[PDB]
């Protein structure tokens, strides 16, 4: 690894991307740790991984290490034409409580801190060990060439829209996240014209299990 980010909130940024050993929920764990590794920044993308093991509180996320696309504040979702992204990843085992997911926050306050927003849009690419997303099942939606189970709910005052694979995982994926926002704008009244993009990330929410290792073979994210 080019960088080993094993400290709590260990951080790297470069080439318009950032990486965080985002162990935000660790104080619910009774044992374990996790490190995030920068493996490369080849071909306009990021290659990274995270190794971990956690015990305690199986319904509590301990971490969401992520790679994020750095963005300038104040971009209204309605004025973002495209958020094309691709990811290739593996997990070394699936007998864990964890997901792989894109995470996007938006807020009417363009200066909202990066830990949340008014809305959260997740696109899950894995759902291991019996975990659930926030909220309840809403409906199925056809986007990005796939069918998704959309779940909706709230985390505090933040409305959360999570698009889940009905079955299995998606280890090689590409989409335009604007398709997901557009769907929400049309059918869910998502107020894209007044929401600003806050974060644009992919990573893995880790609940319990391990030792496990998530390998992101490649990640790329653009927006226009």
């Amino acid at each position: 690894q080019i960088r080993s980010l094993c400290e709590l909130y260990g951080y790297w940024s470069g080439n318009g991307y950032e990486l965080l050993n985002n162990l935000w929920g660790k104080d619910t764990a009774t044992s374990g740790w996790q490190c995030t590794y920068l493996d490369g920044t080849n071909n306009g993308g990021i290659q990274w991984s995270t190794a971990w093991e956690w015990q305690g509180a199986p319904d509590n996320v301990k971490s969401y290490p992520y790679v994020g696309k750095q963005i300038q504040r104040g971009r209204k979702i309605s004025d973002i034409n495209s958020m094309r992204t691709s990811v290739s990843w593996t997990y070394d085992r699936t007998d864990i409580r964890a997901n792989v997911a894109y995470d996007v926050f938006t807020a009417r306050d363009p200066d909202h801190p990066n830990w949340g927003g008014d809305y959260e849009l997740m696109i899950w690419l894995a759902r291991y060990g019996g975990i659930y997303p926030i909220g309840t099942f809403h409906s199925q939606v056809n986007l990005a060439g796939r069918t998704w189970d959309l779940w909706t709910g709230y985390n505090g005052n933040m409305r959360v829209y999570s698009f889940l694979p009905p079955s299995g995982d998606i280890r090689d994926f590409s989409c335009d996240i604007k398709d997901f926002f557009n769907y929400l704008e049309r059918n869910h009244g998502y107020p894209a014209r007044e929401q600003n993009l806050i974060v644009y990330q992919v990573g893995t929410e880790c609940f319990t299990g391990g030792p496990a290792r998530f390998t992101c073979r490649d990640f790329r994210a653009d927006l226009w």
